[PDB]
């Protein structure tokens, strides 16, 4: 599924991400835009053989099981395929564990490089939330 901007803002709020760990909804929407372009089915292989999955590009190195990332963990206790669903529940639940891990949203390098410090409220501007 390819979400619209306000459609994703609304879904992230419905699953409790708005202001989760102090990160406003615009931060989450901006991170999704630059990680996946709002596409739930996005996958990208890393140089080290791990893969990033879904709207928030969650990495098999630590968070999900894809069966092909040697020495990896599965800390969200989910198959990485669950992160590709039209329903974002599994991605949100896992993202809440990642952002609690100690470095906040810096875990998402695209958030650090393209969202952190910027006018992230623009991402929810006009949305009926
Ligand atoms: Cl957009
Ligand atoms: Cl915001
Ligand atoms: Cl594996
Ligand atoms: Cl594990
Ligand atoms: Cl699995
Ligand atoms: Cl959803
Ligand atoms: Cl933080
Ligand atoms: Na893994």
């Amino acid at each position: 599924k390819v979400f619209g901007r306000c459609e994703l803002a609304a879904a992230m709020k419905r699953h409790g991400l708005d202001n989760y760990r102090g990160y406003s909804l615009g931060n989450w929407v901006c991170a999704a835009k630059f990680e996946s372009n709002f596409n739930t089915q996005a996958t990208n292989r890393n140089t080290d053989g791990s893969t990033d999955y879904g709207i928030l590009q969650i990495n098999s190195r630590w968070w999900c099981n894809d069966g092909r990332t040697p020495g990896s963990r599965n800390l969200c206790n989910i198959p990485c395929s669950a992160l590709l669903s039209s329903d974002i529940t599994a991605s949100v639940n896992c993202a809440k564990k990642i952002v609690s891990d100690g470095n906040g949203m810096n875990a998402w390098v695209a958030w650090r490089n393209r969202c952190k410090g910027t006018d992230v409220q623009a991402w929810i501007r006009g949305c009926r939330l």
